[PDB]
């Protein structure tokens, strides 16, 4: 079940971590309008955990 986000552009409220199991931040800017964040996919997270 692979996933497509970042923790940058991810959701406030939420968790992503690495692949290899390397936590990489939670509680970023909301969806609605994010700080400075990058468009392309992060398929280094493996999985959101909110």
């Amino acid at each position: 079940n692979r996933l497509c986000t970042n923790c940058c552009a991810g959701r406030k409220g939420c968790n992503y971590y690495s692949a290899d199991g390397t936590f990489i931040c939670e509680g970023e800017s909301d969806p609605n309008n994010p700080k400075a964040c990058p468009r392309n996919c992060d398929p280094n997270i493996a999985y959101s955990l909110c």
